[PDB]
């Protein structure tokens, strides 16, 4: 039929969609910016569709409960029909790709370390070989799964030891594993994906850094759910935007124009 | 119907499809190595199919002729009915993707500039700052289509000086532009894909090096026919052998595990 409004699911996580500090002054879309802010409003253009932004209910990126089999977070709102399309940095894995669409990446990241200053850490192998500095990751995602699954001998020993920790070495929200990492005075180290690692190299207090090399190499795309007609307009938006240069100045814009610690 | 053998297009480019250097000896797949030679295999086995390699006969990746239309190289193969399914170092772009079908990224790459040794250039906008060192690209490829269609103005002033240049400054395959850079005493620099460039660098004589940031960020999809049944299960093979880290091993047996040029 007639094209309708979408219903946009995002997340909270900086700089992909933060709320201005004045949102309550604010109006619908108006109220949030950052990356995938700015992403919607060029894929909206270029697909010609009107869009409502929405932050996810339970503030989750999207897993699957192995008993009830029910998902949760973005991933379960395209699943179950209360959001058109995800414009977030959403993580291209399996288990999704089977369950919802997924555009041609918008960017690429991988597994990273995040440390504060100064600890004595350098690598995933140095990590699993000591027990002085917790380790976690974020919770409902695509770190985490990475980990459980891994038959890779270091990953494997890793995920061994955060499955049983205690305290829990695993977080809700990426602000809250950089708190943590900030906070425990070097004894945290935070598991989590590079491009959010390396944003929060530049900002202030200017206090953590990424170590070590990318432990996977992936991307995030933008979903739909399965058969939906906005997939294939989507995804020749996502290339005609990287092919003009505007997922680089988008990029470049959010992280690096955006920072606090210097050259 | 029943399943049928499937005939793979590839193209012969170091380190992805090599002809072992006693392939006269041997015959059907026996003949090649590669990474795609070992990716094909992998993707073989997980979706279940008999396949047959045969390399591109025209020895192009896929372009379409501004006049008739019509496409050449490993594209052409798929669009008309020739091949089956190209497993090959083949760009995802906009224009190929509206006529074939790409899985999800297997490898990550982005345009990247060669030099001679000692050349004294750091950068895409020192070559374009100056004229004493020529340099080009590929034909019938992803690396001379982004320069022809870029609207930046580095590239653009790269793309104005290199149509026109003579002599030509364009090469038929990667292995005459590294000829090129390689006895052109530095005055020669060629761009290429920072995959090939850096396989290239660690190998005898050693006298090549990758300088300044990617030009753009993208990747390399195994492609189908626009439609075919192999899309879905290919795509979710290159998902599981990303996941299980098979990728990861592939990319280190054919560029670090063969380099030449010591640590
Ligand atoms: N900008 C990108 O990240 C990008 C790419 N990024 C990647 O290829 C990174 N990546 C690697 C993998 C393998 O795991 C994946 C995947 F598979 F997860 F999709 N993304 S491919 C590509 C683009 C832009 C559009 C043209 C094609
Ligand atoms: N991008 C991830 C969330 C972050 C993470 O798991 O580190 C996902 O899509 O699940
Ligand atoms: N990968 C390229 C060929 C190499 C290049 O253009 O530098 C293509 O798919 O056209
Ligand atoms: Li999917
Ligand atoms: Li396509």
């Amino acid at each position: 039929g007639a094209n309708k409004t979408v219903v946009v699911t995002t997340i909270l996580e900086s700089p992909y969609v933060m709320m201005k500090k004045n949102h309550e002054m604010l109006e619908g879309n108006e109220r949030y910016e950052g990356y995938c802010v700015d992403l919607a409003a060029e894929i909206a253009k270029h697909c010609g569709f009107k869009y409502k932004l929405t932050i996810v209910g339970d503030g989750k990126y999207g897993a699957r409960d192995a008993d009830t089999k029910i998902w949760n977070g973005m991933v379960g709102e395209l699943v179950y029909g209360k959001a058109d399309i995800a414009i977030a940095p959403l993580t291209i894995t399996l288990v999704r790709e089977e369950v919802i669409d997924f555009s041609k990446p918008f960017m690429s990241l991988g597994i990273s370390i995040m440390i504060k200053k100064g600890t004595p850490i350098e690598s995933a192998e140095d990590l699993s070989k000591q027990t002085e500095i917790a380790y976690g990751t974020l919770d409902s995602g695509s770190t985490k799964e990475f980990f459980r699954r891994s038959k890779i001998a270091v990953f494997d020993k890793m995920w061994t030891y955060m499955r049983s920790a205690e305290p829990s070495v695993f977080v809700r929200t990426t602000a809250e594993g950089v708190a943590r990492v900030r906070k425990s005075k070097g004894k945290y180290a935070y598991l989590l994906e590079s491009t959010m690692n390396e944003y929060i190299e530049q900002r202030k207090p200017c206090d953590t850094m990424k170590v070590g090399g990318n432990l996977d190499s992936k991307g995030y795309g933008i979903a739909t759910p399965k058969g939906s007609s906005l997939g294939t307009p989507v995804n020749l938006a996502v290339l005609k935007l990287s092919e003009q240069g505007v997922l680089d100045k988008l990029k470049n814009k959010w992280w690096y124009d955006k920072g606090e610690c210097g050259a």
